[PDB]
């Protein structure tokens, strides 16, 4: 009985501990690369900074947070802290989908004409899409959540609600399909629209430097799919559990979630892919 507890929580404030290290390590370092590296201070890459960004706050923040819940089995930290994790939380899926529209626009234009596009696109105007992104995603987040349009009025809710040591993200179902569709769905029907058109346009196309090029934009694809495979589950869980909760299991909607919060370990791993990225690693470390 307690010795059981004991096994379990310590076998998994070890693994917690992991997932964390990995989040945290694996995206300094993509910081620290492209931060550090002229070669790598392309515009593109700016993008990917911010996308780190989203990434690293998961790793400090959002799953430090959700370890302890998962370990102690009850919110140890308060009201506040509660509404203001579940915040941040929203915020950067929020953020990573967005910026991942914002990158594949981005090379959609340097595609299709790489004339405009090198007289539109500077530095000032990359740093000003970067902090639109992170605006409209905080709009989109904490507004809803710091005025409660979130709530509801169940038995289950309200049960909740007053429990301190809750912190379930019981929402209505308002809330529920509005914020699906407005930070998830959305941004990821205009994501794949637009790869997929950047597919054609690459595949509608010196042997070296496009096969160097293609390289590059098959790893941010995989960026794309790999988000999608991590996040899609759970949407698509938090959707028809609005119309029948019986239909999925619980234990596998908690499941979609960290495979969720997992998403943010996965694109320094990916970024191996390129020789630039594993050199400045491999510099880094020491
Ligand atoms: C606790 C929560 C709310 C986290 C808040 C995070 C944001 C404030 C971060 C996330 C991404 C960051 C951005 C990522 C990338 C850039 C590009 C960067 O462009 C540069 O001039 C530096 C690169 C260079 O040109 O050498 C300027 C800062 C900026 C806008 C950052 C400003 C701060 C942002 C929006
Ligand atoms: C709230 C959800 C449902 C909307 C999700 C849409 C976003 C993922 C994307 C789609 C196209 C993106 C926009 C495409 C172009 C621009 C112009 C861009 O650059 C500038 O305006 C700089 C120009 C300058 O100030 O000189 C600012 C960000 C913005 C609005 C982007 C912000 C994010 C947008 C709206
Ligand atoms: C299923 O078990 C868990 C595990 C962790 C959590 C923390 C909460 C705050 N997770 C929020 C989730 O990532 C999310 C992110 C973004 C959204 O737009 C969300 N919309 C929802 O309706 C419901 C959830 C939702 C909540 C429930
Ligand atoms: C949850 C996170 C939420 C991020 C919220 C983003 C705030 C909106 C963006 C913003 O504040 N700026 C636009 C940045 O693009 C201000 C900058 O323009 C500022 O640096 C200017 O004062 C100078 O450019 C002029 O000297
Ligand atoms: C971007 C996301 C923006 C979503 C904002 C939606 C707020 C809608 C308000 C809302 O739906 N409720 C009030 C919360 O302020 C809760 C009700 O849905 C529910 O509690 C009861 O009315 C039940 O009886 C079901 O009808
Ligand atoms: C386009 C806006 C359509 C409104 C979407 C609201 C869905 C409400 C359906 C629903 O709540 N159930 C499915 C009912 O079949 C489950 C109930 O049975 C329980 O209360
Ligand atoms: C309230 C009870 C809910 C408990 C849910 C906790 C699940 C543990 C989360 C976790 O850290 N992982 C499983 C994810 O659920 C491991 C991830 O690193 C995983 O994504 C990778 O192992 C694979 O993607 C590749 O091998
Ligand atoms: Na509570």
């Amino acid at each position: 009985a307690e010795l059981l507890s004991q096994q379990w929580e310590a076998g998994m404030s070890l693994l917690m501990a992991l997932v964390v290290l990995l989040i945290v390590a694996g995206n300094v370092l993509v910081i620290a690369a492209i931060g550090s590296t002229q070669r790598l201070q392309t515009l593109t890459n700016l993008f990917i900074t911010s996308l780190a960004c989203a990434d690293l706050v998961v790793g400090l923040l959002v799953v430090p947070f959700g370890a302890t819940l998962v370990v102690r089995g009850t919110w140890l930290w308060g009201s506040f802290l509660c509404e203001l994790w579940t915040s941040l939380d929203v915020l950067c899926v929020t953020a990573s989908i967005e910026t991942l529209c914002v990158i594949a626009i981005d090379r959609y234009l340097a595609i299709t004409s790489p004339f405009r596009y090198q007289s539109l696109m500077t530095r000032a105007r990359a740093k000003v899409i970067i902090c639109t992104v992170w605006a409209i995603s905080a709009l989109v987040s904490f507004l809803p959540i710091m005025m409660h349009w979130w709530r509801d009025e169940d038995p289950q809710a309200l049960k909740c609600y007053q429990d301190p040591g809750c912190c379930d993200f019981v929402t209505n179902r308002a809330y529920a399909i509005a914020s699906s569709i407005i930070s998830f769905y959305i941004p990821l029907l205009i994501m794949i629209f637009v790869a997929l058109r950047v597919y054609r346009e690459a595949k509608e196309q010196s042997r070296v430097m496009l096969m160097r090029e293609h390289k590059a934009l098959k790893t941010l694809g995989i960026i794309m799919g790999v988000f999608t495979l991590c996040w899609l589950p759970f949407f698509l869980v938090n959707i028809v559990n609005v119309f029948n909760r019986d239909l999925v299991p619980d234990w596998l909607f908690v499941a979609f979630n960290w495979l969720g919060y997992a998403n943010s370990a996965m694109n320094p791993i990916i970024y191996c892919r390129s020789p630039d990225f594993r050199k400045a690693f491999k510099r880094l470390l020491a």
